[PDB]
C-alpha cells in the first residue's frame, strides 16, 4: 500500500508476517 498522493497520504506494508 503506497497511497501517497499527498492530500491522500496513505502508505502501509502489509508483509505475510511469519507465513499467512
Amino acid at each position: 500500500m503506497a497511497a501517497v498522493a499527498g492530500l491522500y497520504g496513505l502508505g502501509e506494508d502489509r508483509q505475510h508476517r511469519k507465513k499467512q
